[PDB]
Order: C-alpha cells, then structure tokens, then sequence
C-alpha cells in the first residue's frame, strides 16, 4: 500500500489522488511472466502490441496515447532508452531484474519532466527478502530458463545481493547479472550501490547489451525525507549492419518533508545522454529541471500537486503542472478532479536525422479527469473518465523535406476497476474504453484497442494455488503494409484466457504450471505477425 513513483517519496495509495496500481514480485511468481509485456497488459489502461513473440519489438500504449508517451523508470532513472530515439520498449529487459512495478496514470511530467503523459512505469528491482533461491523453468516452445537468486548479509549493517538468470527459447536468449550493496550508516542514513547488466540475443540478429551503475544516498528521517541519485547506464544495440550506442548520466537531489497532514517537496534533476554517430555525427543532449511537490490533507478534502521547470540544451525551458483535488463525501466514497500539462522532447532523429528538424518543439499535453471511488459492501472499486488534448505533434509533413509540430489528437476515455473476494475466491476486473482519434481529421488513431476487459480470479483449492485470467482486446485499426500503398484494416480483437497453478510441496521447493491461451487461437495484435499461443510452461523454485 506504499508507493513512491507519484512523488518519488513513500506514501499510501490512498494518499495519491490519482488511480495506480503496484504489482509485487509474489504476484510475478504466480502469473508465471516470462515479459514484462506479460506483467503490463493485465493492468488498467496498458495494452503492448507485438511483432511476435518475446523479444520482438513491441510498443506500450497507455490510455490511447502514442508508443512514446509512456515514461518507463527504472528505480527511476528512467530506462536506458531514450530511442536509441526515442521511446520504451521492454521486451528485451528481464523480467528477472523486477521485483515490484508502481504504475500511475495521467500526467507526472511536473515530477519526472519530459516523456510522462498518460502514464508512468517504475520497473524497481529491490527488495527485502533474504536467503537464497535457486529456479528453473522448461515450456513449450523451446523455453528453457534458469535462475539463482541471494540476498544476505554479511555485516548486520550492510546486506548483498547477487543474481544471475539465463532465459532463451530457439531465436531469444537472455542473460542476466545484477549485483546489489545495501549499507545503513545509522538508523535513518542509508546509501546503495547498484550494477547489473544483460546481454540479448533476438534472431535478422539482434545483439543488444546494456550495463547500469546506480548509487545513492538516503535520509528518512521523522520529518524530513531526501535522496541523493547517482546513475549512468551503457547500451549497445548492434543489428545486422549498424549499432547504436548510447550512455545515460543521471544526477538528482529531492528533499520532502512532512509539515502538517501531508508534505512539500522539492528536487534538482539533472541528465545528460551520449549518442554516439551513426547512433539512431553524435550527440551530447543535456536536460536539466527543478521541481516542487505538495501533498495537503483539510477535513475530507485532498490536495496534491507538482509543478516544474525543465531546460534543455536543444529546445529550451519548458514548464509543467498538476493539480488534483479529492472529496470523501461520506466515509469510503470520494470524488476526484484532476488537471494536468505534459510533454514529450522531440527525439534525435525527429532533430538531427535524414529529414528535420533542429528546431522543434515539445509535444504537449493536456490531461482533464474526473472520478469517484469507493468501499461498497466489500468491493473496492472506481471509475473516472479523461480527456487528453495532445498537441504539437512532430510530423511529417510529406512534401519538403521534414519534421515539424502540425498534428493534434484528442482523446477521451473511461477507466473502471473493482476488486472483491466472494468465496475462497478473490477477482480483480476491469474494463478500458479509449477513443483516441486524430483531432483534426478526425480518424481513429492507429494500433489501439477501443475496448479492453480484464478478470483475474485467484483461489486456493487444497494446497493448490490456482488463477485464471481472462482478457478481451476490442477492435484496433491497423495497416496492411502487404500493399502499397499501405491502407488500414480493422481487426476484430480476441479473448484470451490463461491458466497457472501453483503447489507448494514441502517447504521450500513449489511447483507450478502454465497454460498460455487456453483454447489455442489464432490472433494478431500487429498485423502481418503470428502470435503464439498455446504454450505449455513448467517450473519450479528452491529456498533454502
Ligand atoms: C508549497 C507549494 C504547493 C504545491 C506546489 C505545486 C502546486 C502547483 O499547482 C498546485 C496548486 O494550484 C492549485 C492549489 O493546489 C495546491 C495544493 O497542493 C498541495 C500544497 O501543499
Ligand atoms: C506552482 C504553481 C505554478 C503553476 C501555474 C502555471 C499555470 C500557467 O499560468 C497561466 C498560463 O498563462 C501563461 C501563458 O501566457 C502566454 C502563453 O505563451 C506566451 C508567453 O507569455
Ligand atoms: C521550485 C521550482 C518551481 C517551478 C515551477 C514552474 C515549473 C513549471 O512551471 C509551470 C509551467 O507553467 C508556466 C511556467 O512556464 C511559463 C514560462 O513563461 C515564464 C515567463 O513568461
Ligand atoms: C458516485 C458515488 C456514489 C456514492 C454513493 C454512496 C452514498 C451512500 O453510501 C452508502 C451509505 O452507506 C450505506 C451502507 O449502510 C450502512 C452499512 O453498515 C452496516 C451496519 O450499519
Ligand atoms: C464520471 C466517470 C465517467 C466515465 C465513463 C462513464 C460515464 C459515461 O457517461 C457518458 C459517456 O460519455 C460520453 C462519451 O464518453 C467519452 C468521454 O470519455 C472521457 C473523456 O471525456
Ligand atoms: C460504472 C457505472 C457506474 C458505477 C460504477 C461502479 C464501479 C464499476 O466497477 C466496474 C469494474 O469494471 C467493470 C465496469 O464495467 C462497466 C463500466 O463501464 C463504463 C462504460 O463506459
Ligand atoms: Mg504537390
């Protein structure tokens, strides 16, 4: 019930006005995920087309907006990619690094700056579990997996992680090393150093590494919170023949404090990335930002709001904002309203490629939402709808040469959640409704589904831990690349069902086993590319 992404501090969820939703590594052990795409669709809003199976490029739309409106931390920090130009993917970052996933939606560009709009991903990969574990896995398609994982001390005062997981099917291989040190000067000084890196094999081939260094330094205190982060990451992609490579220096300095019913909060951000030639000449881009943060809590009202200011080295200072207000009406019922700014920074080769344009300017956003939650007779659940006017879109103008901010596009959504347990059964639904369209011309936009339903159901038989879920993907319009010219098809979206069972034998030694689309259909989310779907997976795990 704690999370930090909303205002890179600790706080309860119910304290973020504002709907999120936080996935635990326990929850990743059950769903048995192999992907992060697979721990990314089952949430509220997220839908990942996939030109294919694991490894493939896939791209997260959240809430109808484009493939580069997400903004993917990790311990954020955000994700090693700013492309190479320029938005996230996550097909290739193992899913053994995460050991939790915060996930809020609207706008927090006026915390994180520039890619936040829609959404923000926080893929974390600490945690406080000590002893050892040593696991495996064997699935239908040529998966074989492996992976021994430790965290102990060592000291009393420091702790030490180590994990190493070997993933590939047969054409993916992963290979993955991280290393953590966790030291508490006293008993509210702490300070980590962070390594890991993995090295990708995606058959053309496709041989991506990356490394990632972080250190930091931490101070939570009675009243006063603050973080001293320190990080620099190295991806090489080579295809074949090109590569690209780039490496990311971050530097940030936030304070918080707790004055009153809630707190203040203020940070320097501070980014540098090197882009090496024939990368995406090179370039050295430059971002700096300030922002401040402010949670208040007044008799059954709620505050919460950030505000902040980015320079950048190629198009300037851009300015940013949120506001929302919340209202408990009557014990466990709340409505909440919500304005928000955003923005996107045009990438290296909107800027500096084959077409234009050195002088462009941010994409913005604005985000309006609207929302009432509440406890009813043992479910939790909400509903709000949202309109986000995206404008300054960078394009191609199809005559001149080049890029340039011309396009707009409106959206309009609804979002509705519940969970409840009923028997010895516990379901998690809900339902996503996006109408996302171009603004001017007025046409649906392209790769998203109108409609998605999702249902988890858990329950435990006899020692036997059992889950179902199920999801429908509306209907997506799509282009028939097959022909040119290209024109749009429409595709009629699918349901999917999985099944996983888990049994705990002994103590420590659990078994489990999956099921990937249950019934075997055939479905596409990226037209021209089979999905596989009818996958058997086996696996078990060791603590000692
Ligand atoms: C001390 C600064 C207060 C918050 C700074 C960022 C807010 C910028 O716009 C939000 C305020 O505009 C409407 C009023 O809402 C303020 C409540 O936010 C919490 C203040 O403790
Ligand atoms: C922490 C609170 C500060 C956030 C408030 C920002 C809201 C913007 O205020 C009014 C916006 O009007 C400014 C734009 O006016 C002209 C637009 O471009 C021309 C430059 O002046
Ligand atoms: C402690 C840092 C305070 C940062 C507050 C502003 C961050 C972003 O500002 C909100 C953007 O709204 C308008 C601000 O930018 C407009 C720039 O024009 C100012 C001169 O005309
Ligand atoms: C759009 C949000 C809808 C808000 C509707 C809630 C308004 C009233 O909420 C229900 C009031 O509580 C009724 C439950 O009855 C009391 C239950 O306690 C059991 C013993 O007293
Ligand atoms: C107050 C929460 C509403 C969320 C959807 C349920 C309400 C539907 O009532 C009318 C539907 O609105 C007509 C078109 O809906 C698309 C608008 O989506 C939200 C952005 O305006
Ligand atoms: C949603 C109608 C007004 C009351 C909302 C109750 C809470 C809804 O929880 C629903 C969980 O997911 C299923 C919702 O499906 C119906 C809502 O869809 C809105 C259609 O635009
Ligand atoms: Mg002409």
């Amino acid at each position: 019930t704690l999370v930090v992404t909303a205002n890179r501090f600790e706080q309860p969820r119910s304290t973020v006005l504002a709907p999120t939703t936080v996935v635990t590594r326990q929850d990743i052990d059950r769903w048995q995920s192999t992907s992060v795409n697979d721990v990314l669709r089952r949430l509220p809003g997220v839908d990942i087309t996939q030109n294919g199976g694991s490894g493939q490029l896939s791209s997260i739309f959240i809430r109808g907006t484009n493939a580069s409106h997400v903004l993917v931390l990790i311990d954020g920090v955000r994700l090693n990619l700013a492309g190479v130009s320029g938005s996230a993917d996550l097909s290739q970052f193992p899913i053994a690094l995460v050991q939790r996933v915060e996930y809020i939606r609207g706008p927090r560009s006026a915390v994180y700056g520039s890619d936040a709009i829609g959404g923000v991903v926080n893929i974390i990969t600490t945690r406080d579990e000590p002893g050892t574990e040593i696991s495996a896995g064997w699935g239908s398609n040529s998966y074989q997996n492996y992976d021994v994982s430790t965290q102990q001390q060592l000291g009393d005062k420091t702790r030490v992680t180590l994990l190493g997981d070997y993933a590939h099917t047969h054409g993916f291989l992963s290979k993955t090393l991280y290393g953590a040190l966790e030291h508490n000067f006293t008993d509210a000084w702490s300070g980590f150093v962070r390594g890991y890196g993995y090295d990708n094999r995606t058959n053309d081939t496709r041989k991506l590494y990356s490394q990632s260094w972080d250190a930091g330094l931490r101070y939570n205190g009675e009243l006063i919170k603050s973080q001293l982060i320190t990080s620099y990451s190295h991806s090489k992609d080579y295809n074949y023949a090109t590569l690209d490579e780039m490496k990311q220096y971050t530097v940030q300095w936030a304070n918080n404090v707790i004055v009153g019913h809630g707190s203040i909060g203020a940070g320097v951000d501070m980014q540098m990335q090197m882009t090496t030639p024939g990368t995406g000449d090179g370039y050295d881009q430059r971002n700096t930002g300030i922002y401040l943060t402010g949670l208040q809590q007044v008799g059954d009202f709620t505050f919460e709001g950030a505000a902040r200011s980015d320079d950048n080295s190629q198009f300037g200072r851009h300015g940013t904002w949120q506001t929302s207000a919340g209202w408990e009406f009557i014990e466990g019922y709340r409505f909440i309203a919500s304005y928000g700014t955003s923005y996107k920074a045009p990438n290296l080769g909107q800027l500096y490629g084959f077409y234009g344009n050195p002088n462009l300017d941010p994409e913005k956003s604005k985000q309006w939402e609207g929302a009432f939650e509440g406890l009813t007779a043992g479910v939790n659940w909400r509903i709000s709808g949202y309109r986000n006017d995206v404008s300054d879109l960078i394009d191609y103008d199809d005559h001149t040469l080049k890029y340039y901010n011309e396009g707009k596009a409106r959206i309009k959504g609804v979002e509705a959640t519940a969970n409840f347990d009923t028997g010895p059964l516990t379901h998690t639904v809900s339902y996503d409704y996006v109408d996302a369209r171009n603004a001017i011309t007025d046409t649906p936009l392209l790769r998203r589904a109108k409609q998605q339903v999702k249902y988890q159901l858990d329950w435990q038989l006899y020692d036997f831990d059992m889950g179902m879920t199920m999801q429908y993907l509306g209907t997506r319009y799509d282009k028939d690349y097959s022909s040119y010219p290209y024109q749009t098809v429409k595709m009629g979206g699918v349901s999917l069902w999985d099944l996983a069972v888990a049994y705990p034998v002994t103590s420590h030694l659990t078994v489990r086993g999956k099921i990937a689309n249950l019934f075997d259909k055939d479905y596409e989310t990226v037209y021209g590319y089979q999905t596989a779907g009818r996958e058997y997976t086996l696996s078990g795990s060791y603590t000692f």
